DNA sequence: CCGACGACGCATCAGC
DNA sequence: GCTGATGCGCC
DNA sequence: GTCGG
C-alpha cells in the first residue's frame, strides 16, 4: 500500500480502457503494471524507478511522474468529467452489463440507477439479478462470513453424496482477510476426463443448496459451471446478510490439480503463469498442462499429481496460495 | 520496428 | 435444430 | 501499453 495512489490511478485507467475504449490489452497492460507495483517493497520516488519493473514502460512512467508531483493525473481528471464515460463506467458495474451493453443503454438515455430500475424488461436475466443485488455485490465478504458459508456448502454437498469434494478457492484459499465473492471447486468420482458415469452432478448440488435457501438466484447454469447468488441465514431480529455472488465449478476428479491451481488465482497470477508457460513451451488451462509441439499444436496431457508439478514443468519454484495474490 | 498479449463456460444471436 | 461468433464473466 | 524477437 506504499504506492496505493499509483496503483489506484493505474487501476482506474485500466477500467477506462476496458469499459470505454474497449481496448482489452490496454486494460491488461495497466492491470499488470499495477500488480507488479503493488508488491514493490519501496515507496516509489520517480517514474524512472518504476520503469525498471517489468510491465512499466515509457507512458506509465510519465504518468507516475505527473502523479507524484501533483497528486493527480490530468488524463483521469478529464475522463472523470466526460459524461459518456462516467455513464458507461457506472453501467458496467452492474453484473451482466459489459462495455457493449453499457454504450447501447446510454444511446437510449438509460444511464442512471433510476433508469435501469424503470426499464427491467430491457435487461436480460443476468442483468436483472445484477441490478437487483447491485448494492450487495459491491460489499466485501469478511473471512468470518466465508468460513460460515464454507461449512454450509461443504456439509450440504456431503448430504447429497458422501463422495463429493468441495473446495473453496479464490482469495479465500489465498488466505485473504476478505473476499469479494465465493469460489467453489467441486469433484465427484463419477465425473472424470474419461467418462461422465452419472448425469446432473452439478444440478443435484445446486438444487440442494437452493432447498436450504442458500442459493437464492441463478445467473447462469450448465453441466460444469454455476454462476449465482447466495445468502447466509440470519437469526431472529437480525438484519439480513448481504446477498453474495457464488461460483461453482465442476471439474473432472483426475484433473483436480490443474483445476484448483486455476480458480485459486489470482486472475493476474494465472495470466502471468500461463504466459510464462508459453515462453517455456507449454500451454496451461484448468484441465491439463500440455506441451507445445514443434509447430504450435498442443500435445497430449502431461502427468500431474500435485499443484507443484505444474510449477515444475515451467521451471517455477512453488508458491503457496497466499503468495499468488498478484 | 511490430506481432502477440491465458484460456475457457454459459447466454445470446445470426446464418443455414 | 445445429454451428459458430460475440458478449460477459470466472480465476 | 509493454515487451521480446
Ligand atoms: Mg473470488
Ligand atoms: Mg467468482
Ligand atoms: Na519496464
Ligand atoms: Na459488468
Amino acid at each position: 500500500t506504499l504506492n496505493g495512489g499509483i496503483t489506484d490511478m493505474l487501476t482506474e485507467l485500466a477500467n477506462f480502457e476496458k469499459n470505454v475504449s474497449q481496448a482489452i490489452h490496454k486494460y491488461n497492460a495497466y492491470r499488470k503494471a499495477a500488480s507488479v507495483i503493488a508488491k514493490y517493497p519501496h515507496k516509489i520516488k520517480s517514474g524512472a524507478e518504476a520503469k525498471k519493473l517489468p510491465g512499466v514502460g515509457t507512458k506509465i512512467a510519465e504518468k507516475i511522474d505527473e502523479f507524484l508531483a501533483t497528486g493527480k493525473l490530468r488524463k483521469l481528471e478529464k475522463i472523470r468529467q466526460d459524461d459518456t464515460s462516467s455513464s458507461i463506467n457506472f453501467l458496467t458495474r452492474v453484473s451482466g452489463i459489459g462495455p457493449s451493453a453499457a454504450r447501447k443503454f446510454v444511446d437510449e438515455g438509460i444511464k442512471t440507477l433510476e433508469d435501469l430500475r424503470k426499464n427491467e424488461d430491457k435487461l436480460n436475466h443476468h442483468q436483472r439479478i445484477g441490478l437487483k443485488y447491485f448494492g450487495d455485490f459491491e460489499k466485501r465478504i469478511p473471512r468470518e462470513e466465508m468460513l460460515q458459508m464454507q461449512d454450509i456448502v461443504l456439509n450440504e454437498v456431503k448430504k447429497v453424496d458422501s463422495e463429493y469434494i468441495a473446495t473453496v478457492c479464490g482469495s479465500f484459499r489465498r488466505g485473504a482477510e476478505s473476499s469479494g465473492d465465493m469460489d467453489v471447486l467441486l469433484t465427484h468420482p463419477s465425473f472424470t476426463s474419461e467418462s461422465t458415469k452419472q448425469p446432473k452432478l452439478l444440478h443435484q448440488v445446486v438444487e440442494q443448496l437452493q432447498k436450504v435457501h442458500f442459493i437464492t438466484d441463478t445467473l447462469s447454469k450448465g453441466e460444469t459451471k454455476f454462476m449465482g447468488v447466495c445468502q447466509l441465514p440470519s437469526k431472529n431480529d437480525e438484519k439480513e446478510y448481504p446477498h453474495r455472488r457464488i461460483d461453482i465449478r465442476l471439474i473432472p476428479k483426475d484433473q483436480y490439480y490443474c483445476g484448483v491451481l486455476y480458480f485459486t488465482g489470482s486472475d493476474i497470477f494465472n495470466k502471468n503463469m500461463r504466459a510464462h508457460a508459453l515462453e517455456k513451451g507449454f500451454t496451461i488451462n484448468e484441465y491439463t498442462i500440455r506441451p507445445l509441439g514443434v509447430t504450435g499444436v498442443a500435445g497430449e496431457p502431461l502427468p500431474v499429481d500435485s499443484e507443484k508439478d505444474i510449477f515444475d514443468y515451467i521451471q517455477w519454484k512453488y508458491r503457496e496460495p497466499k503468495d499468488r495474490s498478484e
